[PDB]
């Protein structure tokens, strides 16, 4: 499984190595300058970065009630944006999902279309990472698997015509979704922001709103790096939410407060684990609960 038991085995490791001594640090307790001191260094260890840390303590500030409690309250307001899917009236339902390569990207897109098949909609997945053969049959690997289209072109084809493509077919069959995996080579600054604006361009020669949503893959384990690397993709095109994988793997779930705060773009999902039903909608308020647990 249920939803408090995925998110207590993807916050296993941060509750455990970080978390539990925030709880014991502030359970019935007012803040006085120790304790804000410590709490710093404890949130500044868990990934939560020098600026979402400050706000923190400002806000706990405010107030001189059960400081744990009042933790709780700021978290969810850090936490509290609007999580579900930008979904057009008419379909296809366009996603173009971007990130760094080894992110979990491609297993995102083959969970999400999962995700759209069991609700019962129709599924075109789009490989567009047209210059790694190995993704490109990762995805065809899902789509067989979870029982979506999938448009591709042999290895070394042109990512935007391999939207476009995808896009023209979904529109022309009537198809419900289009989830577009993109490239995300790394050593090449310039170049992949223009690959990426073109894809984002592209698929508007056929539907003018779409992507209705870009969204950017994350991955926990990254931390603050992870963090860094996102803010060029927020260059690169609009980005509309983010999909926080891998977070079980790594003590530094707190890095999903300072992506909130940092970036101010919606957490939609987190993944725990590899199973396909381990990509979720994001829930802040159960998150919350779970890590400030005892
Ligand atoms: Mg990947």
């Amino acid at each position: 499984m249920g939803l408090f038991d995925f998110l207590k085995k993807g916050l296993q490791k941060t509750k455990e190595t970080f978390f539990g001594r925030v709880v014991k640090l502030l359970k019935g307790k007012k803040l006085d300058d120790e304790t804000r001191e410590e709490l710093e260094e404890l949130l500044i260890q868990a990934d939560v970065g020098v600026e979402t840390t400050e706000y923190i303590l400002e806000r706990l500030e405010e107030k001189d009630g059960d400081a744990l409690e009042s933790l709780k309250e700021i978290i969810l307001e850090i936490l509290n944006f609007d999580t579900k899917l930008n979904v057009p009236p008419e379909p296809p339902f366009v996603i173009m999902v971007v990130g760094v390569n080894g992110t979990g990207k491609t297993t995102s897109c083959g969970k999400l279309a999962k995700m759209f098949v069991d609700e019962g909609k129709s599924v075109v997945l789009a490989a567009a990472d047209t210059f790694r053969a190995a993704a490109i049959e990762q995805l065809k690997i899902w789509g067989e698997r979870v029982g979506a289209t999938v448009i591709s072109h042999s290895e070394g084809a042109d990512p935007a015509a391999v939207a476009f493509d995808a896009v023209a077919h979904a529109l022309a069959r009537n198809k419900d979704v289009v989830i577009i995996d993109t490239a995300g080579r790394l050593h090449t600054k310039k170049n992949l922001m223009e690959e990426l604006r073109k894809v984002h361009r592209v698929v508007k020669k056929k539907i003018p709103d779409a992507p209705h949503e870009t969204l950017l893959v994350i991955d926990a384990t990254t931390g603050q790096n992870g963090l860094v690397q996102a803010k060029i993709f927020k260059e690169a095109v609009n980005v509309t939410g983010i999909i926080l994988t891998k977070l079980d793997g790594t003590a530094k779930g707190g890095i999903t407060l300072a992506i909130a705060r940092e970036l101010g773009i919606p957490i939609k999902f987190i993944g725990v684990g590899e199973k396909a039903e381990d990509l979720r909608p994001f829930d802040p308020e159960a998150f919350v609960e779970v890590l400030l647990s005892e």
